[PDB]
């Protein structure tokens, strides 16, 4: 099985057969080539070490969860936790050369929502969208993930810094299970990375949490395979914190490899402040907080608003690395 690749797909919407069915942008490049959708992962000796940050423009991620070029990062959330808006922010406020989105959704309205977003995005000329809805077979739903990854791999071989999004691994795995009935990952999940001889694919895989923010077996397996995970808390969403990232239950496993020492120090001091705030929140809920009785508790209390203001981010705003580190420094003062 082969699929179209190349710069002529920039601005295009591609179906699970690999054909263009819609456009959210038009470009002057018409390059169309063909590649197999199944390809072995790089050899260990062809991979470069993850050592350069992949900046997202999102304050909490760039400061506490810093991604690296070539990393695979999970995004874990229940329904209604802002996963799609977080992906929109990751596309809009990062600095990749090319974005490849693979939607393994179920209803055509979600695909159309992503198409309309891209139609109004500043990144439209550098995106490719691959989709499969519930109307498509399970074979077609798995193939959409493979097509998206093969397109990203072509741009990586050209030298580009590519961001790949697969939404969602949960529905990919459900379709894979259905296909297995008729008769895989991490073979899919190990295809991203930075190549010594080429560019990089930095990949974000979404995982749905069922019921509360509970990790079914698939979620545990995915978390073990990836280089980190961002957890979106329904509880933080209902309190009105957007992005609803729970940084104390999130991790980038490459963090200390991609930021410098002064950043490490600031991030550790901020995380210690967040933990102190969570303990104080419980003490408040227990009715045991009385102003003036404990000066360290009062100091923590008076940090809550500045901390919340650092974590909060309008989805239309992106922050440079220098701005983010300036702000986190002000917060821990």
């Amino acid at each position: 099985l082969h699929t179209q690749v190349g710069r002529g797909l920039l601005g295009a919407v591609v179906n699970p057969l690999g054909e263009v069915t819609d456009k959210f942008a038009v470009t002057d490049n018409s390059e169309i080539l063909y590649r197999p959708v199944d390809n072995a992962p790089p050899l260990y000796s062809e991979r470069a070490a993850i050592e350069k940050p992949f900046l997202t423009g999102i304050k909490v991620i760039d400061s506490l969860l810093t991604c690296g070029e070539g990393q695979r990062m999970g995004i874990f959330a229940s329904a209604g936790c802002g996963k799609t808006f977080l992906m929109n922010m990751l596309i809009e406020h990062s600095g990749a050369d090319i974005y490849v989105i693979g939607l393994i959704g179920e209803r055509g309205r979600e695909v159309t929502e992503t198409v309309d977003y891209l139609k109004n995005s500043e990144k439209k000329s550098r995106c490719v969208l691959v989709y499969a809805t519930s109307d498509y077979s399970s074979v077609d739903r798995c193939n959409a993930a493979y097509i998206a990854t093969a397109i990203a791999e072509f741009f990586r071989t050209e030298g580009h810094k590519v961001a790949l999004f697969i939404d969602s691994l949960t529905r990919y795995a459900r379709a894979l299970r259905d296909v297995a009935l008729a008769a895989s990952l991490p073979r899919l999940l190990e295809r991203p990375g930075k190549l010594k001889a080429g560019g990089s694919i930095t990949a974000f895989y979404t995982v749905l949490l069922e019921d509360d923010d509970f990790a079914d077996p698939l979620a545990e397996e995915v978390r073990s395979i990836l280089d980190g995970h961002i957890y979106l808390s329904r509880n933080l969403a209902q309190k009105g914190q957007f992005p609803a990232i729970d940084s104390l239950k999130s991790i980038s496993r490459v963090f200390t490899q991609v930021v410098d020492e002064k950043h490490r120090i600031m991030a550790a001091a901020f995380r210690e402040l967040l933990s102190e705030i969570e303990e104080l929140r419980t003490i408040i809920d227990f009715g045991e907080y009385k102003p003036g009785e404990n000066a360290s508790q009062d100091k923590i209390y008076n940090k809550i608003s500045v901390v919340e203001s650092f974590l909060k981010q309008d989805y239309r705003l992106g922050f440079t690395y220098e701005q983010t580190m300036e702000l986190i420094g002000e917060t821990i003062r």
